[PDB]
């Protein structure tokens, strides 16, 4: 597998959930930058350099992802809800010495990001949160259209053991036309192909695959009802938060993204880029300068 | 080799313009065409089937695309496996055996082949049963996050191709076996003859198979809504007499639903899962015996 961080250390985090694996470079101001599904640490790989400029840039796979451990869930999937591994990563970020800091998530990671920021608002001096919608509001948002354009929140949220069964036979052929599927353009040319490498190893581990289902199953349950106490008690991220998405994303598939936002949020900026659904890989250096600009003001 | 659970029963390719239609055909007096639905052939009827053909002349049919029927090429709206293409066709192979007036059950996709014939061409029909389900406008108004989970194969079957079909080819005799035991009451396959369940498996083991049942849902999440969205904005309701049996463990009730689908309807829960004819066949062949009677 590549090293596509040249220069970056490289640490392994203990916390009482288990270890996080991240690449860490630069210096200045704390930074940790999340990543989603189905990919790794690996995609900040073009906007961490131009980062590392300015903050010191700690480059986390999420708990059960890329090569931090993988605690072993239970009937609540409690390990691989966002507030489970926010307060691990909150651990993590600790024993760098880390107990104020700038996040930015994106996909799964930024799921943890804002409900660590509804969890433990003092942690955090600045959100940003890249294409993405709260979890609450795609479930809000389901009817027939919605459910069969985004069909993977409910079929690997389906009991154990149906969604692992399925991935097994042919794992590659899956992830690689999930990752294709939400470009832009429909196919790889937006991704490095040695990053996609490690999107394909680590998806080629059944426990990993395994681990990306807790997620989801979170993600319809517990999340979800995390989620709706908070919205049903009006509750919102005071953090100063910055909200990115692809236009051609998802998150504004049937909703305008920053008018959602506000909802969730009394301070919070936003701004489409043209993109499909990864923008950190699909628009470098774009989203690597609006970045830069929010968490420098 | 697969088991003969239809005693009595004769053995029939029908010939249509779209393909052949095998069905088990036994019994005499008045016609009653019963269709099975999905991942099952026209033998989930085997327990049910000997007490209808005590007063009937009794068509097992598989459905187009399925079982032993014969596939027909599908296009970019998957045309032959809408319900409304289905309908047509078995209409075609009921008219190959001199049935023009018929009566007529189905479960599952095989009962909205059959609601979709009754809207279409109520003619044909002189009583309509329906086992298991509601109109599928009427699932697809319902989606929302519980039905989403709930019902996930309505939208995971319906991906554009390959998707569903890849997925589905590493280990297919899991998958089929796992939703017959999930939608029964038991949760298990305890309700099944094991002899129908090699049936089911053997069908579902054939990707060919497999692809014509993502088709069969594919039309469902467009054209068959499409069709369904169409009637419903009319306020058609089908006037031929009906019946309405589900499941009692798998909201307004079903017969509310119906009756706003129907100006002649009856109907009844029974303890039961998705799969009546095989986990409450007394109950289910006394109630359509009584029904068509
Ligand atoms: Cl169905």
């Amino acid at each position: 597998l590549a090293d596509l961080f040249p220069g970056f250390g490289s640490e392994w985090i203990n916390t009482s959930s288990g270890r996080i694996f991240a690449r860490v470079g630069g210096d200045g101001p704390p930074l940790l930058l999340l990543h989603g599904f189905p990919q790794t640490h690996v995609m900040w790989h073009r906007v961490a350099p131009k980062l590392a400029e300015r903050f010191k840039v700690i480059v986390a796979d999420l708990p059960g992802y890329g090569w931090s451990d993988m605690p072993e869930s239970d009937e609540q999937h409690t390990p691989y809800t966002k507030r489970a591994m926010a307060k691990q990563l909150i651990e993590a970020m600790e024993q760098l010495g880390h107990v104020h800091f700038a996040l930015a998530g994106h996909d799964r990671g930024a799921r943890v990001s804002y409900r660590l920021a509804l969890d433990s608002p003092g942690r955090l001096s600045k959100l940003a949160v890249l294409d993405i919608l709260p979890t609450y509001e795609y479930w809000q948002r389901m009817n027939r259209a919605y459910a069969l354009k985004i069909y993977h929140w409910s079929f690997l949220a389906q009991p154990a053991p149906l969604p692992e069964n399925l991935l097994g036979g042919d794992p590659d052929f899956y992830v690689k036309a999930k990752l294709a599927s939400w470009t832009r353009a429909g196919d790889l040319s937006a991704f490095d192909p040695r990053a996609v490498e490690h999107y394909r190893i680590a998806f080629a581990d059944p426990m990993r695959r395994h681990v990306m289902c807790e997620d989801y199953r979170a993600g319809a349950y517990a999340d979800f009802e995390h989620d709706k106490i908070d919205v049903e008690a009006g509750n919102k991220i005071p953090v100063p938060m910055l909200a990115l998405w692809g236009a051609s994303g998802i998150a504004q598939s049937a909703a305008t993204p920053l008018d959602v936002w506000r909802k969730w949020a009394s301070d919070v900026q936003g701004a489409p880029i043209e993109s499909g659904n990864f923008l950190p890989e699909e628009a470098p250096d774009q989203t690597a300068e609006a970045l830069v600009r929010f968490f420098s003001a």
